[PDB]
């Protein structure tokens, strides 16, 4: 379609990864660091770690800082606590009819 | 884990330009099969969006309203920063 339909479609493509989710959903909780994140329960290595938040953060969707020789990370603006909320909530009414 | 694959499957059903210009054409009014910028295969990914419980044709629930309402605010705040 349209290039701008584009980014929309190539926008929630990048949350379609259940690992990325799950990074997403111990963002919102509270600021993960990097080691934190590596022992959680996402189960990636520190490579494939690092090439999935990078991949959120040139989405705009987490944002780092350096503490001290740590890098934390955090979700980006309050809004995306918001999108996640709105689509769990989306979600929780699918699968409530789907089932009934 | 069987829960966040279907937590991947929801994004992954509403990551395509077509089906996301049904839902922008669905939410402002109740469009019919013959009006629907979209330019369609056509019952194939209406029936996608049908079975994934979003399209009912018109909108589902008032909630699909809020979720592409605030999926905007946040990708309008992406390219207000990212480019």
């Amino acid at each position: 379609s349209e290039p701008l339909y584009k980014l929309k479609a190539e926008f929630f493509k990048t949350l379609a990864h259940p690992a990325r989710i799950r990074i997403l959903e111990l963002l919102v909780e509270r600021d993960r660091s990097v080691g934190e994140l590596l022992s959680s329960d996402v189960g990636l290595e520190s490579s494939n770690l690092s090439q999935q938040l990078g991949v959120l953060r040139r989405a705009g969707v987490v944002a780092a800082r350096r503490d001290g020789n740590a890098m934390i990370y955090s979700i980006a603006a309050p809004d995306i606590a918001e999108l996640l909320a709105v689509a769990r909530k989306v979600l929780a009414r699918v699968l409530s009819d789907r089932v009934a």
